[PDB]
């Protein structure tokens, strides 16, 4: 049994699905720029058309009703709202009107919106003007303004997310250079993470002070990813330590400041002066800034300690991240994503880890899902019979249930990533995470896969009353 008010649905992100990249006054994001650069996207694609969801809102809502979703998690493209991005820049009324209409249409359908303000698509103008996410002074001020514009425009919304997966904005974006804006630095990821946390805190303070509804059901929080860890050699205290330290670098990086008031000591030890120090003002903003814990989770790994000190290029916490352990056991089967091996037990375990470290917060699992190896090469009929994905959902959802029932974890909602196949960042369109097939060659036509239909009967069995 899950509580009667448990919310479930599907998730998407604006740049992954919307298309219409220059329609109705939209300014370029750092992702539009990145895709234009050679060798960044595996299939040489971009979000130019994607699923054309910007132009197919009625169809997307009808699909959500068809599948029985209670809620829908999606993001706002900042550059549709303020094309240049800053607090002194012109606001694009057309972009605001689009999202206002969309939210109205969702609520008229009886589906609750869960809205992400920042899903990696920083307006290119802010990146050029002042170094974007790198600027400790300017980025938080412009993010807060953007947040205020959206809070003011969408007063019927009750569920807000500031940032989706800041680790992905920071490490791939400024560490390895694999995601936009494609920079490579031993310091920049830590600078970026800090500015995101401050930006987040400013936005939450603005929400709480000036916009939260009298009805009291308004809530705001950040969304953090994090895959679970198991020691390579469980009998080696060093591997136990290494597995814990890995979680700290992945997730506590963000959640420790938010719940506990500072960065993980292990990060401070390794990173030294490369990791910023909160001022009293910044700590006041960041400490206590989550009304709920937003959780993205996909996989687990075995973690092995290293015999030497960490290098400056290290971002994982000086450990080997592996798919096999000392006994030759394997985490899970291959998917199309080299990093993703299904391991339902790790989902239960991650929920408990968060709960124990952060005082049993209310948790929304804002992303969970899988790709299927070679899915895009399959004939249509075979893509639609996505048994691998059906099983992924069945097992992961049951693991979540175990965490709720036995471990007492306070899970409030669950969102399947994704409602439809979409632009999977540096993978392009080859990697499919959708419960819905999208035939990009034939006008982005949609076809629900087996997994899309499987979630309602599953949740109807679980959700009480």
């Amino acid at each position: 049994m899950l509580p009667k008010d448990f919310q479930w649905g599907f998730a998407t992100a604006a740049y992954q699905i919307e298309g219409a990249v220059d329609q109705d006054g939209r300014g370029p994001s750092i992702w539009d720029t990145f895709c234009a650069q050679p060798g960044k996207i595996a299939d040489g694609s971009s979000g130019v058309t994607a699923c054309d969801s910007y132009n197919r809102t009625a169809e997307d809502i009808a699909l959500l009703k068809s599948l029985g979703a209670k809620s829908y998690r999606f993001s706002i493209s900042w550059s549709r709202i303020i094309p240049e991005g800053g607090r002194g820049d012109a606001v694009n009324q057309a972009g605001i009107d689009h999202y206002v209409k969309f939210v109205d249409d969702l609520l008229d359908a009886g589906i609750t919106p869960f809205i992400t303000l920042f899903h990696w698509d920083l307006p290119e103008g802010l990146h050029q003007r002042y170094g974007g996410l790198l600027n400790r002074t300017e980025f938080p001020l412009d993010f807060e303004n953007y947040a205020r514009v959206m809070f003011r425009a969408l007063p019927k919304v009750r569920n807000w997310i500031t940032f989706n997966e800041p680790l992905c904005s920071a490490i791939p974006g400024y560490g390895s250079g694999t995601f936009a804006p494609g920079r490579q630095s031993t310091s920049e990821p830590w600078t970026v993470g800090h500015n995101i946390l401050v930006a987040h805190g400013r936005a939450v303070k603005a929400y709480r002070d000036d916009f939260k509804p009298a009805s009291g059901d308004g809530q705001i929080g950040i969304v953090l990813n994090g895959d679970f860890t198991y020691p390579w050699d469980a009998a080696d205290p060093a591997d136990k330590e290494a597995a814990e330290r890995r979680l700290e670098f992945f997730t506590a990086w963000f959640a420790d400041p938010i719940y506990l008031g500072d960065y993980p000591a292990s990060m401070r030890k390794q990173l030294g002066d490369r990791l910023p120090t909160f001022t009293p003002e910044e700590r006041a903003l960041v400490h206590g800034s989550n009304d709920f814990y937003g959780m993205n989770h996909y996989t687990s790994n075995y973690i092995r300690h290293r015999s030497s000190p960490a290098s400056a290029d290290d971002t994982v916490g000086n450990v080997d991240v592996l798919f096999t352990n000392k006994q030759g056991n394997c985490i899970g089967p291959e998917t199309q994503s080299p990093w993703l091996r299904p391991c339902a037990a790790g989902f239960r375990d991650f929920l408990v880890w968060i709960s124990k470290r952060y005082g049993y917060p209310p948790i929304y699992v804002t992303e969970n899902g899988t790709s299927i190896k070679g899915e895009s090469d399959l004939p249509k009929e075979k893509i639609l019979e996505d048994d691998f994905r059906v099983k992924y959902y069945n097992e992961y959802i049951r693991a979540m249930v175990t965490a709720v029932e036995l471990d007492g974890v306070n899970v409030k909602g669950y969102f399947a990533w994704s409602l439809m196949d979409n632009f999977e960042w540096a993978d392009g369109y080859v990697t499919r995470f959708g419960v819905t097939y999208v035939d990009y060659e034939n006008g982005q036509k949609r076809f629900p896969k087996k997994s899309a239909k499987s979630l309602k009967p599953l949740f109807d069995e679980l959700i009480a009353a």
